[PDB]
């Protein structure tokens, strides 16, 4: 079985203002390799996320 | 089983406002590999997000 | 079997504001070996992340 080709050019420029940030949680993702085999078996997301805030954006005074 | 061609070019520029932010969750993405077998069994999310803030966007004053 | 390719031209320049920063939690990712075999058993995100601030973004006076 053929091998296929990613490419990913990821050109960012991040001026934000989060409070609070968490990257992807994906399973299964980017396989170029043939005849591979991927398994992800009963994954779980139990994470609990508390942001406050009293004023968040710029101001441009 | 011939193996595929995936190309992305993400050119993003970011100037949110975002308080609480999460990356995606996906269970199976790009596969270029030909013959590969993916498998994500009984995924489950049951995460919590809470969010409170004053006031968020810009001034611009 | 055979190997795919994976290429990826990270270019990001981050100048935002983020009280609480968390990395991706990905299963399986980037996978270009030919006939290889990747398992996740049971993985499992209990994480608690909790963000306080008074203000966050920026002035430009």
């Amino acid at each position: 079985p053929g091998g296929g080709k990613v490419q990913i050019i990821n050109k960012k420029l991040d001026l934000s203002n989060v409070q609070s940030k968490c990257g992807s949680k994906d399973n299964i993702k980017h396989v170029p390799g043939g005849g591979s085999v991927q398994i992800v078996y009963k994954p779980v997301d139990l994470s609990k996320v508390t942001s406050k805030c009293g004023s968040l954006g710029n101001i441009h005074h």
